[PDB]
C-alpha cells in the first residue's frame, strides 16, 4: 500500500422517502456524528464510512435521493447495483407513513425487485415535542407509534423496523448496523 491507504469491499445503501422526512440529515448526522448545523442540501454528496462486520472490513457507500417531484425522473439512476434500501418516513408526518405502502414500496418492487430494504421511522425526538404534538392535534392527527412501524415492516416484507433521530443521534447506529446485517445476511 504505497499508492493508497486502507481499502475494502464497497457496499451500496440508498435512502428513499418523502420530501422533508429527514433523509439528508439522517445521512449527514451519521457521517459526521453531529446534526448539520450549517447549510443542509437537498441531496448529500455520495459518501462512505468504514465498518467492521465479523472481523472483516467494508466501506458502506451512502447514496441520498430527493423525495420531491422535480427529482422523480432521475431518481432510479441511483438504484442499479444497490445492496440495501432504507425507506424513511417521519413519525410526526402520518402522510409519509401512508406513502410507504402506496409510493415507496411499489417503486422498489419495480426497479430493484429482490434487494432487501429496511423501514426507518425518523425524527423521533418530535414524538413528544409540545409544539409539534399540538400542530398535529389541530388535524386530529397524532404521531405514528412504534407498534405501527413494526407491523408495517412485516406486511411489506422489510427486514425490520428501526427508529432514529438525526438531531440527537438516538438509533442511528442501529439503522446502519442493521442495513449491513441485511446485506451480509447470505
Ligand atoms: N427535530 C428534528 N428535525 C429534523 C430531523 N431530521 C431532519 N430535521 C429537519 O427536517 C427538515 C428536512 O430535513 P431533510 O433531511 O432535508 O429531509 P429530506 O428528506 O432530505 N428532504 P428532501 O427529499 O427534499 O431532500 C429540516 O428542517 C431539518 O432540519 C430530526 O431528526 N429531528
Ligand atoms: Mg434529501
Amino acid at each position: 500500500s504505497m499508492a493508497h491507504g486502507p481499502g475494502a469491499l464497497m457496499l451500496k445503501c440508498v435512502v428513499v422517502g418523502d420530501g422533508a422526512v429527514g433523509k439528508t440529515c439522517l445521512l449527514m448526522s451519521y457521517a459526521n456524528d453531529a446534526f448539520p448545523e450549517e447549510y443542509v442540501p437537498t441531496v448529500f454528496d455520495h459518501y462512505a464510512v468504514s465498518v467492521t462486520v465479523g472481523g472483516k472490513q467494508y466501506l458502506l457507500g451512502l447514496y441520498d435521493t430527493a423525495g420531491q417531484e422535480d427529482y422523480d425522473r432521475l431518481r432510479p439512476l441511483s438504484y442499479p447495483m444497490t445492496d440495501v434500501f432504507l425507506i424513511c418516513f417521519s413519525v410526526v408526518n402520518p402522510a409519509s407513513f401512508q406513502n410507504v405502502k402506496e409510493e415507496w414500496v411499489p417503486e422498489l418492487k419495480e426497479y430493484a425487485p429482490n434487494v432487501p430494504f429496511l423501514l426507518i421511522g425518523t425524527q423521533i425526538d418530535l414524538r413528544d415535542d409540545p409544539k409539534t404534538l399540538a400542530r398535529l392535534n389541530d388535524m386530529k392527527e397524532k404521531p405514528i407509534c412504534v407498534e405501527q412501524g413494526q407491523k408495517l415492516a412485516k406486511e411489506i416484507g422489510a427486514c425490520c423496523y428501526v427508529e432514529c433521530s438525526a438531531l440527537t443521534q438516538k438509533g442511528l447506529k442501529t439503522v446502519f448496523d442493521e442495513a449491513i446485517i441485511a446485506i451480509l445476511t447470505p
